[PDB]
C-alpha cells in the first residue's frame, strides 16, 4: 500500500534534511495547508497517511496534538504518527488523539527493556518500529542513532530480533543514505529483509522519485511504500501510485 507522508513543524508542512549527527534541519515550507493537502491524498485513496511531528520532536510537551486531532478528524484511514516518541504517556496521548499507530525510534534502540513494556500495554497493531538503517562498508545494516557520526553498535536484525517475542509486527526502515533523494529506494535491501522476516509487515521509505521507482518495489515483499517530497514536488499523484502499486 503507498503511505503518503507530511512532516510538521509548528502547522506548517516542511521538507527537512537529515545532517551528520542525526538531528533534522529545515529545507523549504511546502505551506500552512495540512488538512487539504492529508484530505487530497485520503480522498484519493491512500490506505495509511505517516505525519512526523518535529516540534514535539524538539520538546515532548509540545506534542502538536490539537492538530493532529484535527488532522486525524478530516480523514477515514488509518493515521501513523512519529516524532521523537519517547515515553508510554507520549504514545498514550497520541493514540487518545485518534492516532492509529505511533512510529517509535530511538527509544527502542537505547531503552529496550522500557518499549517492550509499551507492546504489552498497547499492543502489535498500535506500535511502528522505526529503524534507520545505514549500510556499511562490511554490508552490516547499521542502526543509526545519531546519523554517520557514530556506530550504534546495533543492527537491523539484532533490533527486530529483541521485538519478536513481544510480538512486534510494524517495522519502517529507511535507508538514511536515500532519505530526499530521488533515487529510487534501495530495492535489494527491502527484498533482502522482507524475505528474512515474512512475519513482519515492512514499510519502506526514502528515495522515490518516479512512478517506475514505486514499480520497482512491487515484488520485494514490502507491505507500505511511503512517500513524501515526490508527491509533494508533483512527480506524480497519489492515484497514478496507486494504480501503479496495485
Ligand atoms: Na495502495
Amino acid at each position: 500500500m503507498i503511505i503518503p507522508a507530511l512532516n510538521l513543524i509548528g502547522g506548517t508542512v516542511v521538507r527537512v534534511v537529515r545532517l551528520h549527527q542525526g538531528d533534522y534541519a529545515r529545507q523549504r515550507d511546502y505551506g500552512n495547508d495540512p488538512l487539504p493537502r492529508l484530505q487530497d491524498y485520503a480522498a484519493q485513496g491512500a490506505g495509511v497517511l505517516h505525519l512526523v511531528d518535529l516540534t514535539g520532536a524538539k520538546d515532548p510537551a509540545k506534542r502538536q496534538i490539537p492538530l493532529i486531532k484535527t488532522l486525524v478528524a478530516g480523514v477515514n484511514v488509518p493515521v501513523q504518527v512519529g516524532g521523537g516518541v519517547r515515553t508510554e504517556e507520549d504514545v498514550a496521548a497520541l493514540l487518545k488523539a485518534g492516532v492509529a499507530r505511533v512510529v517509535i525510534g530511538s527509544t527502542a534502540v537505547k531503552s529496550p527493556d522500557v518499549v517492550k513494556g509499551w507492546f504489552e500495554r498497547f499492543g502489535a497493531q498500535a506500535l511502528v518500529l522505526a529503524l534507520d538503517v545505514r549500510i556499511d562498508e562490511h554490508g552490516t545494516k547499521q542502526v543509526a542513532v545519531s546519523g554517520w557520526q557514530e556506530n550504534s553498535g546495533v543492527s537491523l536484525e539484532q533490533l527486530v530480533e529483541t521485538y519478536l517475542p513481544v510480538g512486534l509486527k510494524h517495522v519502517l526502515c529507511t535507508d538514511i543514505s536515500r532519505d530526499g533523494t530521488l533515487a529510487g529506494s534501495n530495492v535489494s535491501l527491502y527484498e533482502e529483509v522482507c524475505a528474512r522476516y515474512p512475519q513482519i509487515a515492512f514499510q519502506s521509505s526514502g528515495g522515490i522519485g518516479d512512478i517506475d521507482d514505486i514499480a520497482a518495489l512491487r515484488g520485494t515483499g514490502v507491505r507500505g511504500v511511503i512517500v513524501g517530497r515526490a508527491l509533494l514536488e508533483g512527480k506524480f499523484t497519489v492515484k497514478e501510485a496507486i494504480q501503479c502499486w496495485q
